């Protein structure tokens, strides 16, 4: 019965989307492990701050199973993901994201983290919310323009500033 | 001319509180560097997360000048600190808290930064906003139920979840 959310952080992350989520954790009693969206768990916010993770993303393949929830740290790494769409991170990025939404597994994300959902497919006849910019990329899903969306269980926020507005749902959703 | 902020994280330090901060500035182009309250510059947030700043709170000592801001970014190293009041970098905190009130430096806080603020005395008249549990140990300043207080050059705020209720202000401050 008792919950595991597993985080996925870019490199580098939005640091204030992030602490927002393992803070709220924390404070609630909320199990979880952070994922580190690269080849190292030593990655950077835009901020500039080192940060030391717990894993990397190659060892959560697999391990979907021991996992009831995801959540997706937007950063600065998601402007150039392009660019870097080919490396092995980016690539079990998407591999990792695929799973959770067929495992139906609780989808959480913010800023871009639609379009990263969206970019496999599992959003598809879902409301979501996402940055006003990566919105036009929203194909599968049902892009709005509110600060936050609930649908099912995919739980989506605008940005990092409007994360308050859906996490207290997904906290009382976890334990 | 250029503001340059110093940023005083403790440790463990509130994850969340902090990076409201620092992505915020990094944002606006605001000009920061932030000091661990501790004995090394390796630190952990309250989430559990290990923390790599910039440089100690000892090396601040001597350099309040070279800065324009002071921010206090509250965790759970504060209700331990009675514990570790005569620890060194707990020593140095309050001597570089009265350093930039001297010089009207732009004195920022959060949860029980206006607290520390007040062990000084230079919260003197002046409105602040502290955690509720931290109100009664207000004796110099006037403490308020409000989520954030700005007086003069003192920018306090409730905890780390009313912020926002100031961000905007010191950022224009800050420019
Ligand atoms: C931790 C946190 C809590 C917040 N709480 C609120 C809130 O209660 N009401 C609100 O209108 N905005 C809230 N905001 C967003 C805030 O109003 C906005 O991002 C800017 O401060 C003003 O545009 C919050 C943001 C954060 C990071
Ligand atoms: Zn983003
Ligand atoms: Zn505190």
């Amino acid at each position: 019965m008792a919950k595991k959310v597993a985080v996925l952080a870019v490199n580098p992350v939005n640091g204030c989307g992030l602490f927002q989520y393992l803070e709220a954790f924390f404070e609630n009693g909320i199990s979880y492990k952070v994922f580190a969206v690269s080849d190292t768990k030593e990655i950077k916010t835009n901020s500039g701050m080192v940060l030391i993770v717990d894993d990397v993303i190659a060892n959560l393949k697999g391990h979907e199973d021991e996992f009831d929830a995801l959540v997706f740290s937007c950063g600065d790494a998601v402007p150039v993901f392009q660019q870097y769409a080919n490396q092995p991170y980016n690539v079990d990025l998407m591999e990792v994201i695929k799973t959770f939404g067929e495992k139906g597994k609780m989808m959480i994300g913010h800023c871009a983290g639609a379009m990263m959902f969206d970019f496999t497919g599992i959003t598809k006849g879902k409301k979501v919310a996402v940055h006003p910019l990566a919105k036009p990329a929203i194909q599968n899903g049902i892009a709005t323009d509110e600060k936050s969306e609930i649908d099912g269980n995919f739980f989506t926020a605008q940005d990092e500033n409007t994360i308050w507005t859906m996490l207290p749902k997904v906290i009382e959703a976890l334990k």
